[PDB]
Protein backbone atom coordinates (compact mmCIF):
# COMPACT_ATOMS: atom_id res chain seq x y z
CA UNK A 1 0.00 0.00 0.00
CA UNK A 2 0.80 3.42 -0.61
CA UNK A 3 2.52 5.84 2.38
CA UNK A 4 -0.11 8.79 1.23
CA UNK A 5 -3.47 8.00 -0.25
CA UNK A 6 -5.46 10.39 -3.10
CA UNK A 7 -6.65 13.29 -1.51
CA UNK A 8 -4.51 13.60 1.36
CA UNK A 9 -3.09 17.01 2.32
CA UNK A 10 0.44 17.47 3.50
CA UNK A 11 0.74 20.56 6.43
CA UNK A 12 -2.87 22.42 5.01
CA UNK A 13 -0.78 23.02 1.69
CA UNK A 14 -0.19 19.95 -0.89
CA UNK A 15 -3.40 17.89 -1.91
CA UNK A 16 -2.05 14.60 -2.97
CA UNK A 17 -3.81 14.01 -6.61
CA UNK A 18 -2.27 10.64 -7.81
CA UNK A 19 1.27 8.45 -7.00
CA UNK A 20 3.77 9.06 -10.10
CA UNK A 21 6.52 6.68 -9.12
CA UNK A 22 9.13 5.88 -7.24
CA UNK A 23 9.93 2.46 -5.75
CA UNK A 24 13.28 2.28 -4.39
CA UNK A 25 14.23 4.89 -1.07
CA UNK A 26 10.52 6.30 -1.30
CA UNK A 27 7.21 7.46 -3.43
CA UNK A 28 7.04 10.44 -5.64
CA UNK A 29 2.90 11.82 -6.26
CA UNK A 30 1.90 14.46 -8.22
CA UNK A 31 0.32 17.55 -5.93
CA UNK A 32 -1.83 20.18 -6.23
CA UNK A 33 -0.66 22.96 -3.78
CA UNK A 34 -3.66 25.26 -2.21
CA UNK A 35 -1.72 28.07 -1.74
CA UNK A 36 -0.08 28.59 -5.25
CA UNK A 37 -2.62 26.81 -7.16
CA UNK A 38 0.56 25.47 -9.07
CA UNK A 39 0.96 21.44 -9.62
CA UNK A 40 3.58 20.11 -7.83
CA UNK A 41 5.98 17.57 -7.27
CA UNK A 42 5.91 15.38 -3.81
CA UNK A 43 8.59 12.82 -2.91
CA UNK A 44 7.54 10.89 0.58
CA UNK A 45 9.85 8.29 2.68
CA UNK A 46 8.11 6.35 5.54
CA UNK A 47 9.85 7.24 8.80
CA UNK A 48 10.08 3.59 9.93
CA UNK A 49 12.38 3.19 6.76
CA UNK A 50 16.24 2.25 7.53
CA UNK A 51 18.00 4.78 4.30
CA UNK A 52 16.77 8.09 5.02
CA UNK A 53 17.46 9.46 1.55
CA UNK A 54 15.29 13.04 1.93
CA UNK A 55 17.54 14.45 4.25
CA UNK A 56 20.07 14.54 1.41
CA UNK A 57 17.90 16.03 -1.14
CA UNK A 58 16.99 19.09 0.28
CA UNK A 59 20.51 20.20 1.50
CA UNK A 60 21.81 19.51 -2.31
CA UNK A 61 18.11 21.15 -4.06
CA UNK A 62 18.42 23.92 -1.67
CA UNK A 63 22.80 24.44 -2.73
CA UNK A 64 21.76 23.85 -6.63
CA UNK A 65 19.18 27.27 -6.19
CA UNK A 66 19.72 29.38 -9.14
CA UNK A 67 21.40 26.86 -11.05
CA UNK A 68 19.61 25.87 -14.12
CA UNK A 69 18.29 22.28 -15.05
CA UNK A 70 17.33 21.86 -11.25
CA UNK A 71 13.71 22.04 -10.05
CA UNK A 72 12.81 24.82 -8.09
CA UNK A 73 12.46 24.27 -4.00
CA UNK A 74 8.93 24.55 -2.80
CA UNK A 75 9.08 23.26 0.94
CA UNK A 76 9.83 20.11 3.12
CA UNK A 77 9.09 18.61 6.40
CA UNK A 78 8.86 15.80 8.41
CA UNK A 79 6.86 13.82 11.70
CA UNK A 80 6.84 10.64 12.63
CA UNK A 81 4.78 8.32 10.18
CA UNK A 82 6.94 9.96 7.29
CA UNK A 83 9.51 12.55 5.54
CA UNK A 84 8.76 14.93 2.64
CA UNK A 85 9.93 17.40 -0.01
CA UNK A 86 8.18 19.95 -2.26
CA UNK A 87 9.28 21.35 -5.49
CA UNK A 88 8.82 21.42 -9.33
CA UNK A 89 6.94 18.90 -11.02
CA UNK A 90 8.49 18.26 -14.97
CA UNK A 91 7.33 16.13 -17.72
CA UNK A 92 8.17 12.79 -19.14
CA UNK A 93 11.54 11.26 -18.30
CA UNK A 94 14.06 10.24 -20.64
CA UNK A 95 14.01 6.33 -19.79
CA UNK A 96 10.15 6.70 -20.29
CA UNK A 97 10.91 8.72 -24.02
CA UNK A 98 13.90 6.45 -24.72
CA UNK A 99 11.35 3.55 -24.48
CA UNK A 100 9.11 4.86 -26.21
CA UNK A 101 11.04 5.17 -29.72
CA UNK A 102 10.33 3.23 -31.85
CA UNK A 103 14.16 1.53 -32.24
CA UNK A 104 14.73 2.32 -28.25
CA UNK A 105 17.04 4.38 -29.82
CA UNK A 106 16.76 8.63 -30.21
CA UNK A 107 18.51 10.32 -32.91
CA UNK A 108 22.17 11.59 -32.86
CA UNK A 109 20.55 14.99 -33.03
CA UNK A 110 18.48 14.35 -30.03
CA UNK A 111 21.76 11.97 -28.24
CA UNK A 112 23.92 14.59 -28.47
CA UNK A 113 21.79 17.88 -27.58
CA UNK A 114 20.38 15.86 -23.99
CA UNK A 115 24.72 14.88 -23.42
CA UNK A 116 24.94 18.90 -23.45
CA UNK A 117 22.04 19.53 -20.74
CA UNK A 118 23.04 16.81 -18.90
CA UNK A 119 26.98 17.32 -18.80
CA UNK A 120 25.79 21.01 -17.64
CA UNK A 121 23.94 19.35 -14.45
CA UNK A 122 26.59 17.10 -13.57
CA UNK A 123 29.06 20.79 -13.91
CA UNK A 124 26.75 22.58 -11.15
CA UNK A 125 26.23 19.56 -8.66
CA UNK A 126 29.93 19.22 -8.79
CA UNK A 127 30.65 23.01 -8.47
CA UNK A 128 28.78 22.84 -4.96
CA UNK A 129 30.73 20.07 -3.75
CA UNK A 130 28.80 17.09 -4.58
CA UNK A 131 29.04 13.66 -6.32
CA UNK A 132 25.17 13.07 -7.96
CA UNK A 133 26.57 9.25 -7.87
CA UNK A 134 23.17 8.03 -9.51
CA UNK A 135 22.80 9.02 -13.35
CA UNK A 136 20.52 7.26 -15.14
CA UNK A 137 18.29 8.46 -18.16
CA UNK A 138 15.04 8.03 -15.53
CA UNK A 139 16.83 10.64 -12.89
CA UNK A 140 16.09 13.31 -16.09
CA UNK A 141 13.35 14.60 -17.78
CA UNK A 142 11.72 17.33 -19.98
CA UNK A 143 9.48 20.26 -18.42
CA UNK A 144 6.26 20.77 -18.80
CA UNK A 145 5.33 23.84 -19.47
CA UNK A 146 5.62 26.16 -23.02
CA UNK A 147 8.90 27.92 -21.46
CA UNK A 148 10.34 24.48 -19.92
CA UNK A 149 9.50 21.85 -22.43
CA UNK A 150 12.99 21.92 -23.88
CA UNK A 151 14.90 22.13 -21.25
CA UNK A 152 16.64 18.68 -19.41
CA UNK A 153 16.23 18.71 -15.30
CA UNK A 154 17.77 16.74 -12.54
CA UNK A 155 15.40 15.00 -10.77
CA UNK A 156 16.74 13.27 -7.87
CA UNK A 157 19.58 14.14 -4.78
CA UNK A 158 19.31 10.81 -2.77
CA UNK A 159 22.38 8.96 -3.32
CA UNK A 160 24.38 12.32 -3.49
CA UNK A 161 27.69 12.70 -1.53
CA UNK A 162 29.48 15.75 -0.24
CA UNK A 163 33.24 15.34 -1.78
CA UNK A 164 34.33 18.98 -0.45
CA UNK A 165 35.18 19.42 2.84
CA UNK A 166 34.19 22.63 5.36
CA UNK A 167 37.63 24.18 3.90
CA UNK A 168 35.95 23.52 0.54
CA UNK A 169 39.17 21.18 -0.22
CA UNK A 170 39.20 17.80 -0.58
CA UNK A 171 37.96 15.05 1.51
CA UNK A 172 40.26 11.90 2.32
CA UNK A 173 38.20 8.74 0.09
CA UNK A 174 37.01 5.69 2.47
CA UNK A 175 39.41 2.98 1.22
CA UNK A 176 36.00 0.84 0.78
CA UNK A 177 32.85 2.54 -0.53
CA UNK A 178 29.40 0.83 -0.15
CA UNK A 179 27.97 0.19 -4.09
CA UNK A 180 25.50 3.12 -4.94
CA UNK A 181 23.47 3.92 -7.75
CA UNK A 182 22.04 1.75 -10.67
CA UNK A 183 23.71 -1.56 -11.55
CA UNK A 184 23.47 -0.67 -15.34
CA UNK A 185 25.60 3.13 -15.55
CA UNK A 186 27.57 2.10 -12.71
CA UNK A 187 31.30 2.54 -13.74
CA UNK A 188 33.94 -0.34 -13.26
CA UNK A 189 35.01 1.78 -9.81
CA UNK A 190 32.12 1.41 -8.43
CA UNK A 191 31.27 -2.07 -9.15
CA UNK A 192 35.08 -2.64 -7.08
CA UNK A 193 33.81 -0.79 -3.90
CA UNK A 194 36.03 2.08 -4.31
CA UNK A 195 35.28 5.82 -3.07
CA UNK A 196 33.25 7.20 -6.07
CA UNK A 197 34.73 10.65 -7.55
CA UNK A 198 33.26 13.03 -10.38
CA UNK A 199 34.33 10.95 -12.89
CA UNK A 200 32.32 7.90 -11.84
CA UNK A 201 29.41 10.84 -12.93
CA UNK A 202 31.06 10.88 -16.07
CA UNK A 203 31.05 7.05 -17.07
CA UNK A 204 27.56 7.07 -16.46
CA UNK A 205 26.77 9.94 -18.55
CA UNK A 206 29.17 8.03 -21.23
CA UNK A 207 27.25 4.59 -20.86
CA UNK A 208 23.25 6.61 -21.39
CA UNK A 209 24.72 8.36 -24.42
CA UNK A 210 25.60 5.02 -25.64
CA UNK A 211 22.60 3.57 -24.69
CA UNK A 212 20.67 6.58 -26.35
CA UNK A 213 22.25 6.25 -29.57
CA UNK A 214 22.68 2.36 -29.91
CA UNK A 215 19.54 1.71 -27.64
CA UNK A 216 21.10 -0.90 -25.49
CA UNK A 217 24.01 -1.75 -23.47
CA UNK A 218 26.28 -4.75 -23.61
CA UNK A 219 25.11 -6.12 -19.94
CA UNK A 220 21.50 -4.80 -20.54
CA UNK A 221 19.87 -8.35 -19.55
CA UNK A 222 22.35 -9.24 -16.40
CA UNK A 223 21.04 -8.43 -13.38
CA UNK A 224 23.54 -9.37 -11.20
CA UNK A 225 26.12 -6.27 -10.01
CA UNK A 226 29.03 -8.83 -10.16
CA UNK A 227 28.34 -10.57 -13.15
CA UNK A 228 27.89 -6.76 -14.79
CA UNK A 229 31.17 -5.47 -13.21
CA UNK A 230 32.85 -8.34 -15.11
CA UNK A 231 31.38 -7.80 -18.04
CA UNK A 232 32.35 -4.05 -18.01
CA UNK A 233 36.13 -5.04 -16.68
CA UNK A 234 36.34 -7.49 -19.54
CA UNK A 235 34.39 -5.32 -22.21
CA UNK A 236 36.87 -3.58 -24.72
CA UNK A 237 35.17 -0.02 -24.13
CA UNK A 238 36.20 1.10 -28.06
CA UNK A 239 33.82 -1.17 -29.09
CA UNK A 240 31.10 1.33 -27.59
CA UNK A 241 32.03 3.96 -30.23
CA UNK A 242 31.38 1.73 -33.19
CA UNK A 243 28.15 3.77 -33.96
CA UNK A 244 29.14 6.56 -31.79
CA UNK A 245 30.90 10.06 -33.05
CA UNK A 246 34.47 9.84 -33.85
CA UNK A 247 34.90 12.53 -31.08
CA UNK A 248 33.71 10.12 -28.60
CA UNK A 249 37.26 8.60 -28.44
CA UNK A 250 38.74 11.55 -26.85
CA UNK A 251 35.62 11.70 -24.04
CA UNK A 252 36.38 7.76 -23.67
CA UNK A 253 40.55 8.15 -23.26
CA UNK A 254 39.76 11.31 -20.56
CA UNK A 255 37.47 9.94 -18.41
CA UNK A 256 39.59 6.43 -18.31
CA UNK A 257 42.02 8.63 -17.25
CA UNK A 258 40.61 10.35 -14.11
CA UNK A 259 40.66 8.67 -10.59
CA UNK A 260 39.16 10.29 -7.78
CA UNK A 261 41.32 13.55 -6.82
CA UNK A 262 41.71 14.56 -10.64
CA UNK A 263 39.26 17.44 -11.90
CA UNK A 264 37.38 16.55 -14.70
CA UNK A 265 38.19 18.46 -18.49
CA UNK A 266 34.47 19.09 -18.85
CA UNK A 267 35.03 21.66 -22.05
CA UNK A 268 37.27 18.76 -23.28
CA UNK A 269 33.69 16.67 -22.94
CA UNK A 270 31.85 19.73 -23.70
CA UNK A 271 33.78 20.38 -27.41
CA UNK A 272 33.14 16.61 -28.10
CA UNK A 273 29.56 17.15 -28.51
CA UNK A 274 29.64 20.73 -30.00
CA UNK A 275 32.16 19.35 -32.71
CA UNK A 276 30.21 16.23 -33.59
CA UNK A 277 27.13 18.39 -33.81
CA UNK A 278 28.83 20.93 -35.73
CA UNK A 279 30.29 18.25 -38.22
CA UNK A 280 26.75 16.67 -38.25
CA UNK A 281 24.86 19.99 -39.28
CA UNK A 282 22.94 19.54 -35.99
CA UNK A 283 21.52 22.80 -35.00
CA UNK A 284 20.62 24.15 -31.37
CA UNK A 285 16.90 24.67 -32.52
CA UNK A 286 16.23 21.35 -33.29
CA UNK A 287 12.98 19.59 -32.35
CA UNK A 288 13.64 16.61 -30.39
CA UNK A 289 12.36 12.88 -31.54
CA UNK A 290 9.60 13.32 -28.96
CA UNK A 291 7.88 16.25 -30.85
CA UNK A 292 8.40 14.20 -34.17
C1 LIG B 1 13.39 7.06 -10.75
O1 LIG B 1 12.56 8.13 -11.21
C2 LIG B 1 11.39 7.66 -11.74
O2 LIG B 1 11.19 6.51 -12.08
C3 LIG B 1 10.39 8.76 -11.82
C4 LIG B 1 10.71 9.99 -11.28
C5 LIG B 1 9.80 11.03 -11.31
N1 LIG B 1 10.15 12.26 -10.74
C6 LIG B 1 9.65 13.52 -11.14
N2 LIG B 1 8.76 13.70 -12.14
C7 LIG B 1 8.35 14.93 -12.44
N3 LIG B 1 8.72 16.07 -11.86
C8 LIG B 1 9.60 15.87 -10.88
N4 LIG B 1 10.18 16.83 -10.10
C9 LIG B 1 11.04 16.25 -9.20
C10 LIG B 1 11.01 14.89 -9.41
C11 LIG B 1 10.10 14.64 -10.47
C12 LIG B 1 8.55 10.84 -11.85
C13 LIG B 1 8.22 9.63 -12.40
C14 LIG B 1 9.13 8.60 -12.38
BR1 LIG B 1 8.47 7.01 -13.20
Amino acid sequence: ADILPANYVVKDRWKVLKKIGGGGFGEIYEAMDLLTRENVALKVESAQQPKQVLKMEVAVLKKLQGKDHVCRFIGCGRNEKFNYVVMQLQGRNLADLRRSQPRGTFTLSTTLRLGKQILESIEAIHSVGFLHRDIKPSNFAMGRLPSTYRKCYMLDFGLARQYTNTTGDVRPPRNVAGFRGTVRYASVNAHKNREMGRHDDLWSLFYMLVEFAVGQLPWRKIKDKEQVGMIKEKYEHRMLLKHMPSEFHLFLDHIASLDYFTKPDYQLIMSVFENSMKERGIAENEAFDWEK
